[PDB]
């Protein structure tokens, strides 16, 4: 005989509902150390694919490239080379902060983990990502010499991308950053809700690529990833402050990513679904 | 190596289709309306994103030797994953839907009063999460305010361009084009009932939304939101200009393309194979 | 874990090819037409996206540079979604068929009097539907025409052009560029019907039918719709220089190139093992 | 419920051994002129996707395009558009040459061919890879007057990118040809092998795409596809000869890639995996 | 009726842990001499894909295309094509040190290899992925005369990129070699991790595409492209020194790798899934 089986992968909709509570739901149920350490990892890969588009972004942005280009080539070249970070933290088992908040709400929501669990787990994720981020920018970004300024106009095509983003990411009001914030976290909540309905390796590159290139392409922002780029433009002394880091961009950055975790994604979500999960629950 | 095949076509595609049609006759006027609001802010996200994206490759002396060439091509390139967003949650737009409900309803599977609630429905709650998007994301972050300066304000003359072009067409011209638009979506929307595929998943709906969006057809939602936010930020557009000129024309192209020029000849081809389906079953 | 595969190919890809072509032979007649049709505008839809975006890869000043790089190349990368319309929906294109029913006529799984109607009737409905096409959403939505200026006539410069190129080949020649045309083209649907997976019958696809849109070669229903809407437009050709001096030979050539440059080789390859099948569900039941 | 069942795409390692020996091992038992059929269709294929290639080449070889750029971005899309012809082979079960050297001499290293039938299949391989390349070459390529030459500036960019890219093949030394050769060898016998480990599509398509595709771009001469060529660019009366296209070129290639099939890789792989097939082999004693 | 079959191609997390520790620990015994064999032929895969590379880049380093671009088209094109070179090495079995260090020392961890072991392996990875890269360096690669000082500005390119290129793989000082090696090798282990875990032949070409190349453009520092890379442009008679070759970045490259790989990416995998792996052997 020669007839095939047939098969599919696309397994989703109601299913990836559940999928998404119980992920958000056993991470919970974890060590403190744990959290900790799988956070940190998290920083550190983060650090590493800016690092990586940063040096990209700056080898594209040429000084007689810009008189004609003007950053179109730089900013596409980030948002080609930036989202594969998405690959390392999922799969060596880490957490970032940012798809914590969709996962651990439906977690929540449902009535599955307390909220005090919720404060623990997510302010050791956001420290512990935080702190790998800070540790790789200073690590290998800034003892590798690679954003350093070379005061000649020739050589600088590095130094000017790392800061001239920094200074455009600073300067948007508070409003303006937040919105941008909401905009970037939805995009990422929707590429961690990707990954639990593909059960594809394409799935999973592909379509994980496409959300992070457009959220990078985008200019909206992300915390962990302002956390390390706007660190390592002052450890390299770009003409910003520190006020400006965690104030002017950071305080913003972090609000308007949770309102978009929790608030935007979260109650349409758990009113639609809420009652598909009931049965789910009836089950043995 | 047990031979496997993650693909069937033709017949199967359309018992699919046919059966995805009729389910959302069963949601409550709550949910549905809900589903309908994600799709509309999904596809305003991607809309944003990509408006800024070739916005960016529309600088002042790219513009000058490239003539628009290269952002259009990044616009249609940025723009397909609204798709996957739409698809992967569990919602719906009202383009994809007239292909599903209408095919429903000439099998005889949805009521005519049913039919026009959920499509009724599905269109008011995708132009309310467009034109909230609209707002709260895109108007607020002021990432389209006139810049009034040649080498910084591409951004702004990139939208102003694309919607004041989006406008001038007669009537005949904007229906014929949003008619190609929806012919491409609900083929696409039918490629993902066929091969059920990741991979194929994501590359066909990205090939599909791509060839749609670079080929200067009109897209209902994609249309409400542009002009909206193309209302809010003071460009050259009267509101009947985007209203009665555009949008009427459009959503006329569209519902017709998926409901007539695509709707009847596949229930023409496979009105029996449904019957025996149903019957041995 | 369990493993698997997909693509099963050689002698089963050749028993699936004939097979395949043997089932249209009981499509009603109205069933083959219908699909025609439809197949026909969907090359229609695909080739309008495909022009205006080449168009829009034809500025003023980038021809000046870059000559026509750009454009072709825009072109063949936006064309080749026209086959995963039709092999999703279930149509047939006159190029998809030469191969696959000669090779069922071959093994004398077809009538002679059933494949002449089935080419027939398969001809006619791409033409309808390419002409219907190239008329109801390419000249009423007026995307083509010549606005006279210098600076903003990319999408009628681009179409006259193609179509001016396309008209001056001497015979011999434009029937060379229509059996390279088949040949690429019936390689894509041996590709899709040995593949059985996703990202293998979009890509794969997308790689013959980009080949052989970038090289120039000769499809007949893609010519059918342009030349005709080149006609509709009013750019400088004529009705000889669509009809006879270029649509005859690559019709000519495209059914060469399905029924004799492969597809009798092939069939010569393969003839024992399909009687072997044939002889093997004969012994089964 | 929901328990999705986990799969695996390529069973890897040391087994694609087992299936590469077993693949030239039965190649060699099909026909004399079954054999020649399917050779003559791989060359036809060959011949079709290069053509192809030089037609997209020469496109992007346009005159203000090179002196802006300097021909790199013709050979950039020649090297995209080549890869095609993989799949054509591989689907229609037609052999090349290149990929034979790889696959049959490993299969009579183990004793399953006979050497008589060995060098036969190799000569009847060869001789139809070229008949077929040369008659595409001909019937398609040169009745085309596609890369005719015109007498001028702006419209010789097919002629030109043929002629100088025949005219950088024929200026090469014996040492220096029998390098390219080797490493061109070397890439198709990878893909080769890659085509017999992975499959699911996209290993089929993207993994073949990037293999010959460097091997385009990276100037690595090709036995087949220095056929069609320089055959063609003969043909269309280039700066070429016969004499710096058989001898000097393609003799040397030709034998670079025979050495790069069969003595740089698949000896050393031979030696790991001697074991490995005999303790599989191990197995239909008993085990029917 | 309708009824496929629910695939899942990617089972990842623990598993992942579980598998790259069994291969670690397979990888130790391998006859003292298939294992110098498979370094060797993962030596000359690398030097086939940096060759290839070279040449790519080299077209895009014009004379009048360097005026303008500055070298942006040209690092892109090489990282474009350099990740080849993974799906090649792990399509046969060949075994590459600086993505043997993460697997080889986690399984040394959980006392699944021993330190003799572990010490031998390690040391045949290294002179074997060597011999092969420097073979493939001069044999191919030097006698095939892509490389050559070809005096004419006009067609030197292919020689200048690689002169340029040693030219600033050299002139850091300890630390920032240091740095860059790290960065790379934590890539390297990575897209080991990626190919091992994700079962799909796509996900098998692409993560490693991906992973390769930001590793490439990034401008950081393998140790066996990094050989290559020197030994040829010594060959060439380039402005760069021997002493500079080893002294200046191969000590500065491993010893960053192995950092890399052993003490960033093996202790801290090593603490989180230490449980989940006994309850799983027992
Ligand atoms: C499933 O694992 C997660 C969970 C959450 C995130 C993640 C992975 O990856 C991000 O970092 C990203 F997608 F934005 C990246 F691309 F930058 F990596 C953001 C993020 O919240
Ligand atoms: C799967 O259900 C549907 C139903 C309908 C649509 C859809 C999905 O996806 C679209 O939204 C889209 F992504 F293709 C867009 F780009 F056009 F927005 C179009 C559309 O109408
Ligand atoms: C699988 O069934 C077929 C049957 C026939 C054809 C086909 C598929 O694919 C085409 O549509 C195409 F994609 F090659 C196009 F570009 F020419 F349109 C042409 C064609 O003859
Ligand atoms: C039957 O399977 C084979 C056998 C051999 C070859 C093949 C397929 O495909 C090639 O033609 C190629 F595509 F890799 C090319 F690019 F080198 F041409 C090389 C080659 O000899
Ligand atoms: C699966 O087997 C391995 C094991 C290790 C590596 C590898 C494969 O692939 C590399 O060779 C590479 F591709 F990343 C290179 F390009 F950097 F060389 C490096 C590397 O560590």
């Amino acid at each position: 005989v020669l007839d095939p089986v047939s098969i599919k992968s696309v397994c989703g909709g109601e299913e990836s509902y559940i999928r998404c509570v119980e992920y958000g739901k056993k991470k919970a149920h974890y060590s403190n150390l744990n959290l900790l350490a799988k956070a940190i990892l998290a920083g550190m890969f983060v650090g590493l694919c800016a690092h990586a588009s940063g040096i990209a972004g700056g080898l594209f942005y040429y000084h007689k490239l810009r008189e004609i280009v003007g950053a179109s080539m730089s900013v596409f070249v980030y948002g080609f080379t930036f989202p594969i970070a998405f690959m390392c933290i999922i799969c060596t088992g880490s957490d970032l902060f940012t798809g914590n908040t969709l996962a651990v709400t439906m977690a929540l929501y449902e009535k599955k983990v307390k909220l005090l669990d919720y404060l623990r787990v997510m302010t050791i994720s956001l420290f512990g990502n935080y702190v790998g981020a800070v540790s790789f920018a200073f690590f290998v970004s800034y003892l590798s010499g690679a954003f350093t300024n070379v005061h000649a106009v020739e050589k600088n095509h590095f130094f000017q991308f790392l800061n001239d983003i920094a200074e455009k990411k600073v300067h948007h009001t508070f409003v303006e950053c937040v919105s941008l914030a909401v905009g970037c976290n939805i995009f990422v909540c929707l590429a961690v809700y990707f990954v639990l309905t593909l059960k594809d390796g394409a799935g999973y590159v592909f379509s994980v690529f496409f959300a992070v290139y457009a959220f990078a392409i985008a200019g909206y922002e992300h915390i962990i990833a302002n956390i390390y780029t706007l660190n390592i433009a002052l450890m390299v002394n770009t003409k910003i402050t520190v006020y400006q880091a965690y104030i002017k961009n950071l305080l913003p950055t972090l609000l308007g990513n949770y309102i978009a975790g929790a608030i935007v994604l979260g109650l349409p979500l758990y009113f639609i679904y809420k009652e598909h999960y009931y049965n789910f629950e009836r089950s043995k």
